C-alpha cells in the first residue's frame, strides 16, 4: 500500500495511480514573483460560526478532524469560488523537523507544516460525487512555523495520545477552526489535486500568504502520533507530505499586491 516512506512513497504512487504525473497535479512550488495579482478575485468568505466538529481519526497517513457536513453549518465561498462549498475535515502534513513539512512551498521555501481544510461543492451533493469533478473541491492552505504557540490549536494537540496508531478514532465535539486562522485571508489560488492517493484532479486550491506560528511543544506532539496500527512496529508518523509536482500548464493568482 502507498504511503510515505523509501519503498512506497511519492515517487512510487505512479504505478498504482497514473494520474500522479498528470496536467494539474499538486502541491507546486509558488513563485511570488511570478504569480500575478487578478483584482478581479473576490475576498474570501469563511464562515465557521455554526461548524460541528464530531470526530477525530488517525487513518495512518495523517489525522483527521471531521466535522458534520450534512447542512451548509461551515462553508467557504466567495475568492476564485462559484458556489458554496461545504467543510468536512481538516488535516496537516509535518516533517520530522522544522526545516520541512510543508506540501506547497514559497519561493522554495519550505513551512514546518501544513494544515488544510477539506471542503466540497454543494452542487455535486457529497464528498465522493464532488471528487470526480474539476471543481469539485477546495482546499484552504495554510502554513506552520515553528514560533509562539497557536492557543487554539492545543485541543487538537491535546487529543492526540488518545489516537496514537492507525484506525483510532476519538469524539472530537465542539472545536472551533477559526481559532486555526491567521489575521489575513491574503492567498495565492490554482487549479491542482488531492496530494495523496487517489491524486484527482478536482482541487481549487486555495493557499492563504500569513502563515499561522504554532510552538516546538506542539508540532513534536505531532511527531509522536504513528503510521502503524496498535501492536504492530512503531513506524513514527513524520515527513507525510508530498514534494512540489510540476507547475505544467497553470498560472498562480494572488488576491494581493
Ligand atoms: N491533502 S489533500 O489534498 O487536502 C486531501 C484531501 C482529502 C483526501 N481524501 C479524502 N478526504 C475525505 Cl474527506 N474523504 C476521503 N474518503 C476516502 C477515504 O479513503 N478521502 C486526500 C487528500
Ligand atoms: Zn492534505
Amino acid at each position: 500500500h502507498w504511503g510515505y516512506g523509501k519503498h512506497n512513497g511519492p515517487e512510487h504512487w505512479h504505478k498504482d495511480f497514473p494520474i500522479a504525473k498528470g496536467e494539474r497535479q499538486s502541491p507546486v512550488d509558488i513563485d511570488t514573483h511570478t504569480a500575478k495579482y487578478d483584482p478581479s478575485l473576490k475576498p474570501l468568505s469563511v464562515s465557521y460560526d455554526q461548524a460541528t466538529s464530531l470526530r477525530i481519526l488517525n487513518n495512518g497517513h495523517a489525522f483527521n478532524v471531521e466535522f458534520d457536513d450534512s447542512q451548509d453549518k461551515a462553508v467557504l465561498k466567495g475568492g476564485p469560488l462559484d458556489g458554496t462549498y461545504r467543510l468536512i475535515q481538516f488535516h496537516f502534513h509535518w516533517g520530522s523537523l522544522d526545516g520541512q513539512g510543508s506540501e506547497h512551498t514559497v519561493d522554495k521555501k519550505k513551512y514546518a507544516a501544513e494544515l488544510h481544510l477539506v471542503h466540497w461543492n454543494t452542487k455535486y451533493g457529497d464528498f465522493g460525487k464532488a471528487v470526480q469533478q474539476p471543481d469539485g473541491l477546495a482546499v484552504l492552505g495554510i502554513f506552520l512555523k515553528v514560533g509562539s504557540a497557536k492557543p487554539g490549536l492545543q485541543k487538537v494537540v491535546d487529543v492526540l495520545d488518545s489516537i496514537k496508531t492507525k484506525g483510532k478514532s476519538a469524539d472530537f465535539t465542539n472545536f472551533d477552526p477559526r481559532g486555526l486562522l491567521p489575521e489575513s485571508l491574503d492567498y495565492w489560488t490554482y487549479p491542482g489535486s488531492l496530494t495523496t492517493p487517489p491524486l484527482l484532479e478536482c482541487v481549487t486550491w486555495i493557499v492563504l500568504k500569513e502563515p499561522i506560528s504554532v510552538s516546538s511543544e506542539q508540532v513534536l506532539k505531532f511527531r509522536k502520533l504513528n503510521f502503524n496500527g496498535e501492536g504492530e512496529p512503531e513506524e513514527l508518523m513524520v515527513d507525510n507530505w508530498r514534494p512540489a509536482q510540476p507547475l505544467k500548464n497553470r498560472q498562480i493568482k494572488a488576491s494581493f499586491k
